[PDB]
């Protein structure tokens, strides 16, 4: 509905979808077209973690002083004006000779773009009454989807009309001028509660790691898929050079929206377990077909059909994941667990990036996607294991706080506690190879073995849930 507080929800939402594709899809397509190797492309999926560690910064924008303006109006300009510079300065840097400055800029793009969504979400919650909520939320998501396709298919195709990839990022700076103008045209309106408290409930529940792995491992197939999909459709098969964006993304986005609606339509007649399983199994067969393109290039329509089906069985299953997330949040502090669980669901998406790139080199393009169909099985296989623990949520909404102590819990978590610090400790070793300050020939030897041991602590910890679910 057209009203003075309607266009802002679309343009401001357009300011949130534009940078999301630029740090993930177009940058990947920028590296793919510029002959940047597959392994480094997968490492660039890590800069997408800024959108999933946004839960930490959400308290920050409130406690930290509002710069130059109100807390909600001013901070949105700050992340928009930073992006208008960051996106433009990104186009100044050329893949090939200069990636580290481009990579560092991508993180700042990622850091500010997630700040763009956080401040807008804070603005979307203060300005939207319950009566008008959803009406503006649908409008906001519509602009986000429009911004995704403008920075997705429209950006990639504009990169072929443009004599180079420089202009497409430069035009995003030009297209972000209305975003700031919309921000200043709009009349202006905790870490413990938002972050610390939800972890206690998720870690105090009897399900604990069984739901945690089920939350994480479910979209593993869709995480190994997608990801390098833009590189694949560009560097793998003849449907190359820009048509990927207008088909893999433009039709891919439409596939998710129609699928997500179907994920809210058939869920009425489908049990949550019977919906998560059927959509997850269909999610597994959805990844099949990416192997079909990787074998023989029959035609473009093979990508167009599969991209629809890939997102259809994924986006519709995404609604099943969203429904599952909603059944695991208490009414006491709902809408924060969903933010935390979805963000913490992407803790498992972190490992996908480097493994996605590393797998494609050693093992061929068909093998990685034939691995994807088996990659979603652990999410499904755990769902069948977690069938009983999802039944209590459907029957009577409650949480079992009895952890039983998991036998000897110090053998479960405290074993993996060092592993959490090991990622930061490994990052200290990461600078060593770049700057040659300290010689450690071990390098990644300790990171690989102990991280699985750290995961094994979750694995044996999740093993403790099933044996302790008897009591």
């Amino acid at each position: 509905f057209q009203q003075p507080k309607s266009a802002i929800l679309l343009i401001l939402g357009f300011a949130s979808g534009l940078p999301l594709a630029l740090t993930s899809g177009t940058l990947q397509a920028w590296m793919t077209v510029e002959n940047i190797d597959l392994k480094t492309i997968g490492f660039f999926s890590l800069v997408g973690q800024a959108y999933v560690f946004k839960f930490l910064w959400s308290p920050v924008m409130d406690r930290y002083t509002p710069p130059f303006l109100g807390r909600r109006r001013g901070w949105l300009v700050t992340t928009q004006i930073l992006l208008l510079i960051a996106i433009a300065a990104m186009g100044f840097l050329e893949p090939g000779t200069q990636l580290r400055w481009m990579a560092a800029l991508a993180v700042v793009i990622a850091f500010c773009s997630a700040s763009q969504d956080i401040v807008f979400d804070a603005w979307k919650t203060d300005v939207l009454p319950a009566e008008e909520r959803g009406t503006g939320a649908a409008i906001s998501v519509l602009g986000y989807r429009l911004g995704m396709l403008v920075s997705g298919g429209l950006a990639l195709w504009m990169a072929d009309k443009w004599l180079g990839w420089q202009g497409m990022y430069w035009l995003m700076a030009a297209l972000l001028v209305p975003c700031i103008i919309a921000t200043l045209l709009a009349p202006e309106p905790t870490l413990e509660q938002a972050v610390v408290a939800p972890l206690r409930d998720f870690f105090g529940r009897n399900n604990a790691w069984l739901i945690l792995l089920l939350i994480v491992l479910y979209k593993l197939g869709d995480a190994f898929a997608m990801s390098l999909t833009t590189t694949f459709l560009i560097r793998g098969v003849g449907f190359d050079a820009g048509e990927v964006g207008m088909v893999n993304k433009t039709l891919g986005l439409i596939a998710t929206i129609i699928g997500a609606l179907y994920g809210g339509v058939l869920m009425q007649r489908l049990s949550l377990f019977r919906a998560l399983l059927i959509f997850g199994i269909l999610q597994g067969v959805s990844n099949a077909g990416y192997w079909l393109l990787s074998i023989t290039d029959k035609h473009l329509m093979s990508m167009a059909v599969a991209v629809f089906f890939e997102n259809l069985c994924g986006g519709m299953g995404t609604a099943a994941f969203v429904a599952l997330l909603m059944t695991l949040c208490n009414k006491s502090f709902s809408a924060t667990q969903f933010a935390l669980l979805s963000a913490l669901s992407a803790v498992g998406r972190v490992y996908v990036g480097p493994i996605a790139g590393w797998f494609v080199e050693a093992h061929g393009w068909p093998t990685f996607y034939l691995f994807s169909v088996f990659a979603a099985v652990p999410g499904i296989l755990l769902l069948l294991i977690c069938r009983k623990t999802l039944e209590y949520t459907q029957q009577t909404e409650s949480f079992m706080m009895r952890r039983h102590f998991s036998g000897a819990y110090q053998f479960a978590l405290y074993l993996l506690l060092l592993g959490c610090l090991l990622l930061a400790l490994w990052l200290i070793m990461l600078a060593l190879n770049a700057i040659d300050y300290t010689s450690f020939s071990f390098l990644a030897g300790l990171l690989e073995v102990a991280a699985l041991i750290a995961i094994a602590g979750v694995l044996l910890g999740a093993i403790l849930d099933y044996l302790a679910l008897r009591r």
